Parts: C-alpha cells; sequence; structure tokens
C-alpha cells in the first residue's frame, strides 16, 4: 500500500534530507522541482524568489553561471529557507572516489557547503558513493543515484539500472533516492525524481525526450517531476509552474487513492 | 601491424588535435599524461613548467583548483606551447546534449577556451557528443569517450564498451579516442589513454586499481598512461615523471618490434 509523502517523512529508516523534503512537499502541495538552467546569478535568484512558493526543490547547474560566487549561494539559501525548498546541484559526479570527494568539497564551487542534494552516475562503481559520503555525511547531505536517463540512446537500462538500485540500498545512510524515469525501488524510503517532463509530447534536437506529469507520476510511479524549459521558456513562468505543480500533485493524489 | 606515433600522425582520417599530439609524442619520446591533481594554481603551474618536457599531455580537474582564474589557464597555455604538450580537462561530461554544450562553453571555467581535449561518458547516449561538438568542432578541439574505467565495480564493460566504440566511430570529426584500460578499437586513428597506472601494485581505499606501464602499454595495447599520485606524491616529481616516461616509452617501443 502507497503511503502519503507526509507518512513517508516519518518512516524509521528515512534519511533526514528526504524527510525534510517530504514534509515540505506535503505542506505546500508540491512535487515539482524547477530546473533553473540560467547563465546569470540575478536570473537564478529572480526565478527562485518568484517560483519558490510553487516548488519543493530548485535544481542548479552552478557550472553554467557566468557570475557564480559563494555570496550568490548564501542568498539562494536565504530564499530556500524563506520559501521552503531544497537545493539540488545537478553535478552528475562520475569519477573515482578519490576525485569526487575533492570535486564535492572543494574548488571554487564548494558544492557540499550549500547543496542539500547532489547526484552521481553509478558507472564508476560504488567508490563514487564512498568518496562523496566522506564529505556529505558530516555535512548532513544526501545523494541521488542516476538509475535511468531521459535522453535518446541512454545506456542506463537493464542490469545498469539494477546496479544503481543495489548501490543505493547498500549506501542508504547517504543515498536518498534516484534520478529515473519510473519507480525502480519498492522501498518507500527512497525518492524518485524524473527529468524529461513537459505537458506536451516531444523532445529537443539534442536527444532530450519528454513525458507528461500524469505519465511519470501517475503511471510510472515516480515522486517528483523535474521541469526546465517547460516552465522557463513560457511567457508566464508563474502560471506555467502552477500548471506543472497541479499536474504532478493531482497525479500523486490519484495514485494514492 | 603496429604503427609508430609519427606514422599515425599522418593517417588520412586523423583529427588535427590527434595529429598534433602524436607528432609531439614522437618528437619528445613521451607517452605520459600527467594527472595534475592539485588544489593550488601555483603548484599546477610549477608542475607544468618542470614536468612539461617529460609529458605529452597535462590532465586537469579545474573544479578542484581553489584559486582558478582564466589568467591561470592563460599561463598554462603558455607553458603548453613552450614545452609542447596538450591540455586535457577531465570533466567527464555526462548530461543531455543541451546541458553539456553550456557546461563546455560557459560558466566560470569556459573550458572550451583553453582545453585541447575533454572527455565524456557515453551513458546519456550520443547527444552528449553532439552537444560538445557544437562548441568544439570550430575550435579544433577533440573529445575522448570513456569506454572503460579503472575503478572497482565499474559498469563500463561489455555492451557498454562496445557502445562507446560505435559512438566514437560515428562521430570521428570530433571524437579522437578513448579512456580505457586497454585497446578497444583497432582503428589506428583513435588514441587510447589509460588511467589507474602506477609502477607498484595496488589501489587506494576508494576503489582505484593500478596496473604497471608495461602491462598497460605493452600487453594491453594502450597508447598513453595517465599518472597522478604515482608522480604527484613523490618527493621529486620530476624524477618520478622521468621514470614513468621511460617505462611507458620503452613499453611502446617493445610492441612496435
Ligand atoms: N536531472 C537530470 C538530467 C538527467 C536526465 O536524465 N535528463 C535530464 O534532462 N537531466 C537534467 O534535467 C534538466 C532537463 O531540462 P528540460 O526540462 O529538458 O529543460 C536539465 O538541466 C538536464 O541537465
Ligand atoms: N582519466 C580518468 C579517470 C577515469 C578513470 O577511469 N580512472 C581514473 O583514475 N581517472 C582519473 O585519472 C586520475 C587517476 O589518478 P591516480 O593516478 O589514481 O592518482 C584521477 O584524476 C582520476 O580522476
Amino acid at each position: 500500500m502507497e503511503l502519503s509523502f507526509g507518512a513517508r517523512a516519518e518512516l524509521p529508516r528515512i534519511h533526514p534530507v528526504a524527510s525534510k523534503l517530504l514534509r515540505l512537499m506535503q505542506k505546500k502541495e508540491t512535487n515539482l522541482c524547477l530546473s533553473a538552467d540560467v547563465s546569470l546569478a540575478r536570473e537564478l535568484l529572480q526565478l527562485a524568489d518568484a517560483l519558490g512558493p510553487s516548488i519543493c526543490m530548485l535544481k542548479t547547474h552552478v557550472d553554467i553561471l557566468n557570475d557564480f560566487t559563494l555570496d550568490v549561494m548564501k542568498e539562494l539559501i536565504t530564499l530556500a529557507k524563506c520559501h521552503e525548498f531544497l537545493i539540488f546541484e545537478d553535478r552528475k559526479f562520475a569519477d573515482i572516489g578519490n576525485t569526487v570527494k575533492k570535486q564535492y568539497e572543494g574548488g571554487i564551487f564548494k558544492i557540499a557547503s550549500w547543496a542539500d542534494l547532489v547526484n552521481a552516475h553509478v558507472v564508476p562503481g560504488s567508490g563514487v558513493v564512498k568518496g562523496l559520503q566522506e564529505v556529505g555525511l558530516p555535512l548532513h547531505r544526501g545523494c541521488l543515484l542516476i538509475a535511468e536517463m531521459s535522453s535518446t540512446g541512454s545506456l542506463a537500462t537493464g542490469d545498469y539500472t539494477r546496479a544503481a538500485v543495489r548501490m543505493a540500498e547498500e549506501h542508504s545512510e547517504f543515498v536518498v533516492g534516484f534520478i529515473s524515469g519510473s519507480r525502480v525501488s519498492m522501498k518507500p524510503e527512497f525518492l524518485h525524481l524524473t527529468p524529461g517532463v513537459q505537458l506536451e509530447a516531444g523532445g529537443d534536437n539534442l536527444g532530450q525526450q519528454y513525458n507528461s506529469p500524469q505519465e511519470v507520476i501517475g503511471k510510472r510511479g515516480s515522486d517528483i517531476i523535474i521541469v526546465g524549459r517547460g516552465i522557463i521558456s513560457a511567457a508566464d513562468r508563474l502560471e506555467a509552474a502552477e500548471m506543472y505543480r497541479k499536474a504532478a500533485w493531482e497525479a500523486y493524489l490519484s495514485r494514492l487513492g
């Protein structure tokens, strides 16, 4: 039997970051993660402020921000705390353990100092998670494993996807769920976040493929939709985010019965 | 038939970046790529200057440099031209095409502006290469595809590796070879670069595995060794680099006949 997000937030084995996320999703009636793929700090902060009430999470690509500074991230955290959403840096860590630990803690971005969540590819084997958790666990962070991808020709299928699920289950002190196109784990403590989402059918011309909120939340069992251009390219971004939120939320309600 | 680097530099289908590399390898008698895994720009530059004559390539992780600026990269380019080596940013692009094109061109690092070579994971499908190609093709850059990894539990095996090779063959205007543990293509226009190399046996505590230069270049047919800690942890990094250069070069001379 399917548990509500609010019930899942209280599960004995729930990770604290997942619990915080699930509580705010239930409170705000949102399972929408905004992909804020912008090149200017001022745009990132403007979108975070305007759309924060509608989202459970803001997904960043800090390596595309032309004017990144750590002060920009302090301010983004202020917005996150005010509007109540988590920050997910879509770094897709994919190196050996010794390297990802430095990529996560250090350099100019100091990602672990501000991202509630990050993600990682499972291709290197479990050392990728072991390296990240050395940094993440003291800093009370979580990680999502990339179990499937939305893009055409993705090799994250079959036994690869199964390997991701097993890695997550063996590292549940740090891994809180998955980037996937559908539910891949039956354990309710794991979150499923699904990119490649738009209301209408289609793709882009660099291999992105889209499915609808109803398909991915309702039929495929995922928890959260990740939406970028579907919102950002709209004339009215506030209305667009509300359309996506209401779509994802009602799809969740229906599955829950 | 085993061809010399200098001969391969003249192959009909050879990418200009690959030709430049193969020519300097021949001239300098080096098939060593230094993995300059350091956090200070002053150390990176001092290594690049001192070790420049011994190496064919310097591999960077710019996202671990605490004091990155584009001025540091300007000075690295100057040393690369002075000493004749290529700059390889080990970014391991691994996102959909629309994203990676921005990650390569933009942000604070502006990687395309200074890196001769970058690498990509093939797990997203060929959109990853298409996205990078939009930026790198006119700049005469090249890309390496990650066909195998050195770390324990690596999923880059079997049909995954075969997919990487197919993708390289289908995008040979931009893809110039592979990160792999052994020869994966018999096409001599492709470079093979192999990480997880130390003179001594072992690994690290986070999944890295090591094989010797003789094994990797001599028995497994790779072209270039990528060496980090085997050199960087030495008291005298120049002496260490010379030892690795001689090991790798003599192993290559041996399979030539
Ligand atoms: N997360 C993620 C990731 C993996 C995946 O499999 N598919 C994606 O589209 N993404 C990311 O989600 C966003 C998709 O945005 P859009 O909705 O296609 O504009 C991008 O930031 C992309 O890099
Ligand atoms: N290239 C690469 C990459 C992929 C791989 O499969 N194995 C690696 O060790 N690496 C990188 O090579 C270097 C290995 O360094 P070391 O020789 O283990 O100190 C690191 O910068 C690591 O991130």
